[PDB]
């Protein structure tokens, strides 16, 4: 229902139906089938304004989905510094783990988002942490072909 709505708007980019919809009771923390909250879509997307919105009325800025992404784990992966800067700005946990082990840091070692990447080391990011296949940021960084980026990575 509204919360269909408001999922939608945050995806598309609609700030105005957006705020529209929470105004009229709309769950600011409404999952899809896949677990997704108009959180997690509108940092997919890169829609920072809609981002600061949810943030303003209550959205969870560590929602997980089915696959333990939290928001600042698809800001990171779709390389929306302002995004991850927003969301570290307000709590989000930079150390998150998805449930095979990836935290943040190694999805934007993955893609070479090298700004990103400070910020996140900038606010606590662990780079000792395994997934589930013992890859560290710095071995994701190996095995993705991305050497430079390994240097601050080590360990």
């Amino acid at each position: 229902d509204l919360g269909k709505k408001l999922l939608e708007a945050a995806r598309a980019g609609q700030d105005d139906e957006v705020r529209i919809l929470l105004a009229n009771g709309a769950d600011v923390n409404t999952a899809d089938e896949t677990g997704f909250t108009p959180l997690h879509l509108a940092a997919w997307e890169g829609h920072l304004g809609i981002v600061e919105v949810l943030l303003k009325n209550g959205a969870d800025v560590n929602a997980n989905d089915e696959r333990g992404h939290t928001p600042l784990h698809l800001a990171a992966y779709t390389g929306h510094l302002e995004i991850v800067e927003v969301l570290l700005k307000n709590g989000a946990g930079v150390n998150a783990t998805d449930v095979i082990g990836t935290a943040p840091l190694h999805l934007a070692a993955m893609w070479g988002h090298l700004e990103i990447v400070e910020v996140l080391l900038k606010n606590g990011a662990d780079v000792n942490i395994q997934d589930k296949f013992g890859k560290t940021a710095f071995d994701i960084s190996i095995d993705n072909g991305n050497e430079d980026l390994a240097e601050i990575l080590q360990k």
